[PDB]
């Protein structure tokens, strides 16, 4: 049988630093792996309230949460059990930058992830500190091969308040703990939002889903 059951939990810890502001965030959740679907419940644990728009941390609350066709080569679920991590780079477009990596084990029927986040160079009057965005586009990730580990790169946007985008570049590499099929050039197809939040984001819901398809369509 499979170390990745169709119902899995998901712990998270994320140790994070926006613009010199420290903060510790703890997530426990759930999701369908073969569904690629995810629900993460977050809770602020030292440096409440955030001083920036909760939607820089959203994406690094696992692509194990993606649904891929059979004649696709799962490259994050056939890395378990022994798991795989990721870094990633955002760049914003008023130069913005956020580093995150995390790293994704498995423990029964739960994954668990260590998140270090550390943003930079945020505007003080741009739309990130001063908590003007409104959420992510649904967005297409390119996932390719390079070096022997897979890459995926998102033209990325956020939506601000009273309409317009905030383009962000999302750069990840993702490294399996071990010898995995690797797949052909794919897409993953995404769409995250915040479900629901208390007042100054404190404790928040988290909802993706993602599906891959080929690039010969």
């Amino acid at each position: 049988s499979g170390v990745i059951k169709p119902d899995m939990k998901i712990k998270l810890k994320m140790e994070g630093n926006v613009n010199g502001y420290a903060f510790v965030i703890e997530g426990e959740g759930e999701g369908k792996p073969y569904d690629g679907t995810n629900t993460i419940n977050l809770e602020v644990k030292e440096g409440a309230p955030l001083p920036f728009s909760y939607d820089i941390l959203t994406t690094a609350f696992n692509r194990a949460f993606t649904k891929y066709p059979d004649d696709i080569p799962n490259y994050f679920k056939q890395s378990f059990p022994e798991g795989y991590s990721w870094e990633r780079t955002m760049t914003f477009e008023d130069k913005g930058i956020v580093k995150v990596k995390s790293d994704i084990s498995l423990e029964e029927d739960s994954f668990i992830y260590e998140i270090y986040l550390k943003g930079e160079n945020f505007p003080p009057n741009g739309p990130v500190m001063q908590k003007k965005t409104t959420g992510w586009d649904a967005s297409t990730e390119r996932m390719y091969v390079r070096d022997g580990v897979l890459k995926g790169d998102v033209k990325h946007k956020l939506l601000l308040e009273g309409g317009g985008y905030y383009r962000v570049d999302f750069k990840t590499i993702y490294r399996a703990k071990k010898a995995v099929k690797l797949p052909d050039y794919h897409f993953v197809d995404h769409r995250i939002e915040i479900l629901n939040y208390d007042k100054d984001y404190n404790k928040v819901t988290v909802y993706e889903s993602a599906v891959a398809r080929n690039s010969t369509d």
